[PDB]
Parts: C-alpha cells; structure tokens; sequence
C-alpha cells in the first residue's frame, strides 16, 4: 500500500477555492480518497496509480492536483489551464494515455509550482516524499 | 444549470460505508460536488452530465452511485460487486460508452434498487424528481 496525505494551505483571501471532484485511477488496485483531520488521503493499492483533486474558486479560477507513486517514487502535477470538457475524471486518465501527462507523472516530481494565466501560484511539495506513507502540502497563491 | 442534492441514509450497522470518491463527466461544461450539511450536491453547467459517488465499507463491500440529467430529465444507477479496476472514474464514463449503461442513462429513472451478491440492497430515490432542483435519497440496506 501506498498513501499520500494532503494539506491544503490557502494562502491569499482574495479568492477561496474548494475541492470540487477526486478520482482514483484504476491500476495497482485503485485505491481511495479519503479524509483525516481536515487532510485528503489518497490510499493506493500499490506503485503505479494516481488520484485527482480538482479545485474550484468562487471567481471561476480552477485547477487539479495530481498525486501518485511511478515507479516506487512519489509523483504531482497541477493543471491550470483546464479546458471546458476536462473535469477531473478527465484529466487523471490523460496520465496514462497523453504523452505529455506521461511524462509529467514519470518525472516522480515531489515539489512543482506552476501559475494559472490570472497569475496565481499553485505548488505542491511532499516534506515526506520518501517510504510508503507520504505527505505533501498544496499551497495556493 | 442542474443539481442533484443526495442524502445518504444507512439503515443497518452491520457495515459502515463512506465516500471514497467523486467524480464528474465532461459533458455539458462539466459540474461540482460539493457538500452542504452533510448533503452531497452535484451541481451541473446543464443537461447532459453525471457524477458519481463511490463508497466502501471497511468489510469489503463497494458501490458506486452515479446521479445526472439526460434529455432534460434525471437518472440514476447503482453498480455493485465492483472489481479492484472498477473506480468511480471508469463507471462513470461507462455511461457514454458501454451499451448497458447507456441504457440505463437512457432509462431517466426517478428510482432504481439494485442488490449485491450479499445480499444487501442500495437504493436511489428522488424525492424532488422534476425540475431544475433535484433531491434525491441513497438508502442503503
């Protein structure tokens, strides 16, 4: 089992987003989102799956964070440039079919920051990022 | 816009289930789950979509509900008995892609009761079953 707990930090009040999907790739045994404490907790049978959260703003901003294990390694990425028909369903699944998501899970990044087109930062970090139980911030500009 | 509220009732405390994943279809500009007292609500750009809750119960038993509009008029259904590769995200595109699915989107039911191989039942039940503003209930037995 592997499982990847998250955080979520939000940093600047002039927008609130909130987690609007999560989804759970089906390899490796799928596995389950869940919460703890006011943490998100992707439990996966094994290495090589992923789940997505999708987050929303109330002024129309969104993104997905992507969580997995590649290859024994922790994984991320965060989309924010999502077109009108990519949900987070969506986009989870492109990671095991689109070349360029494929190799963003199998960079095994445990820290990325990227921007929306508004300007936000988005970054994930994992401060546990070794071993099988896993733990990662998502920090919202 | 369309929205389903669901209300989860769990009438026997032989099995504990809870929500281990959310996921929306890409159709019609997509949607949210979001929840409001303990209702979980999809909130959809406009007929066309669905979503689905999946849930296990630490005993081993899963199902996935899938709630959404077609043709201007609700539907549901209830898969059970779900393999390990069976996440939410894969049933729930099997509604646009998989001949028994389809029909059951196209079937717009107000209601639908289905069994595992336990023996336990699940159960979906509109009870605000007309309009833009829909509630529905999920019974399990």
């Amino acid at each position: 089992t592997y499982k990847i707990t998250v955080r979520v930090y939000q940093t600047n009040p002039d927008a609130f987003f909130h987690p609007v999907e999560k989804t759970v790739w089906k390899y490796a045994n799928g596995g389950t989102w869940t919460i703890t404490d006011d943490q998100h907790v992707l439990t996966m049978g094994g290495s090589g799956t992923s789940g997505t959260l999708r987050f929303h703003a109330d002024n129309g901003e969104s993104f997905t964070a992507t969580f997995g294990v590649h290859n024994y390694k922790r994984w991320c990425d965060i989309v924010t440039n999502l077109a009108a028909d990519e949900t987070g369903m969506v986009i989870n699944q492109q990671y095991y079919s689109q070349k360029n998501r494929e190799e963003a899970r199998e960079r095994q990044l445990s820290n990325y920051q990227v921007k929306n087109a508004k300007g936000r930062n988005f970054q994930i970090v994992y401060t546990e990022a070794e071993g099988n139980d896993l733990h990662a911030n998502l920090i919202i500009g």
